[PDB]
């Protein structure tokens, strides 16, 4: 629950954000090296807005209990009893985006549909906590084992007003625009329905095995093209025309049709993660 | 943007102080009574200290933008008046007492959620309210409340996280924190203590007989009225769990009332802990 700074042995780095970083550590009080591996998030060179949002993240994660969401283990009040480090579980198999590219050969559609379903269940639970993840993408999905994946990176995650179902972000997005829904791009509006849009994209990522040559980045930039209008503005224009990501190579038709529903123009017309769950689970049987 | 005195029709009094008063008016330049209502504040027989502070007050509130903080509207000028929006349902304390049958526990969480968010934003503007209490919260609609009364609200120095009031406040002792009561230290963490008391008010539906004052008074021979409370807060005594209060909210009030300000939760941490119940 409470992690002594001196017993967190640093090993190496897992990610370096713009205002923060995630370090792989071993919490080893006993010295014999049997202590558990943990991911530890902390801030660097950050202003007041980030420190405050970082404190929201810790509470949101502390409060999420699901097999399909990465585990909060504790916090550490750090060197000089001043700073703040967020301690989480370490999953050694790594992120899904990298895992699919490496082990592509030993993984068939069934296994891909298992992942999708676990993620969908995870996202259904986040809905139930009135929580919008806001950064759902293969790079933030972790692999617990070859048959278990988890959702991670709650940095952009936000709870809804208790009386409303949507939320507006005052400062616009910085994370890749290719997972963002149109109302998010045009108006910085976010919701469970917006997360449903992004889940369409992770299905695409999944069934393209995160192959870089047909990534959302890769595909949209080929459709947007270069012409000066900003890249955010022309993607939106592309999306309002009704243009979407194309059917992946060898994609099961009925999976591509579920994406299309995730990507409906109006948020009210996208299926809930509750509607999607069974639809994924009993696609073939 | 700026209001004319001759177009401000006086209606009735909203509040009064030892050196200040607030008035309800319709700003009615067309003269046909279709103007908007406004709460208008000004000073009366005050000293230079009050006039100075009142300008600070105008300028802070002028620059606050939150759906949970009463909206500065403008000013009217020889002697200055602060014009604000008028919320017609009045303050929360009187509302909770009047409409308790109509309001369930879930909606008290919503008012809590919204006050915390207002206090979070005041925190980010490096600003301390000093008089957080239900008597200073306003009802915009049945599902929306707003913080008001920035009379005693002070901005923290740019390079420090606390403020010291050399001339202490005559306003009620029961909302104050132990460092306030003892050494006049005010801070964002002080505002957290008082939020704890605001929670108590909410979940007791601002019932008179079990007010913070009434309850703290019941928990106390004769010495000074102040130095009995501080001696009692430093023992460990706190306000009771209200009857119409969930367990986990009472735990948030006790955390809010930790002895050391450093141990008390931020409004940033509190928020989710309220919203996720
Ligand atoms: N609990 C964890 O966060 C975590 C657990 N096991 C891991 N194994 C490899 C990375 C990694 C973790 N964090 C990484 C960090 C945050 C997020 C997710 C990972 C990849 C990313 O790019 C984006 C940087
Ligand atoms: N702009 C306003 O402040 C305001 C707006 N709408 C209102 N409707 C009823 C009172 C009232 C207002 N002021 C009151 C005044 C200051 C403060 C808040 C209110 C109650 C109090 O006791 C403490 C006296």
């Amino acid at each position: 629950t409470i992690f002594e700074e001196r017993h967190l042995k640093y090993i190496s780095q897992l990610g370096k954000g713009n205002f923060g970083s995630v370090e792989l550590c071993r919490y080893d009080p006993l010295g014999d090296n049997t202590g558990a591996l943990v991911a530890v998030k902390q801030l660097q060179h950050s202003g007041p807005d980030q420190q405050r949002d970082f404190q929201r993240e810790i509470q949101i994660l502390k409060a999420l209990h699901s097999d399909f969401i990465v585990k909060y283990r504790g916090v550490s009040y750090g060197p000089g009893r001043q700073s703040l480090r967020l301690v989480m579980e370490y999953l050694p198999s790594g992120c899904l985006r990298d895992f699919l590219q490496r082990h592509r050969a030993r993984l068939d559609a069934s296994r891909l549909l298992l992942y999708s379903s676990q993620i969908c269940k995870g996202m259904e639970y986040l809905g139930s906590r009135r929580c919008v993840h806001r950064d759902l993408a293969a790079r933030n999905i972790l692999v617990e084992s070859e048959a278990h994946v988890k959702i991670a990176d709650f940095g952009l995650a936000k709870l809804l007003p208790l009386d409303k179902d949507y939320y507006v972000v005052r400062e616009p997005g910085q994370s890749p625009i290719f997972w963002y829904a149109p109302e998010s791009l045009s108006d910085n509006i976010f919701s469970r329905q917006s997360d449903v849009w992004s889940f369409g994209v992770v299905l695409y990522e999944l069934f393209t095995y995160c192959d870089k040559s047909c990534s959302p980045s890769a595909e949209f930039l080929r459709m947007m093209g270069s012409e000066d209008v900003p890249a955010l503005s022309r993607l939106l224009e592309l999306l309002e025309e009704g243009q979407r990501l194309p059917a992946p190579p060898a994609c099961p038709a009925e999976v591509h049709e579920l994406m299309k529903l995730c990507w409906a123009p109006s948020p009210q017309d996208r299926p809930s993660f509750s509607a999607l769950g069974p639809q994924l689970d009993m696609l073939w049987s």
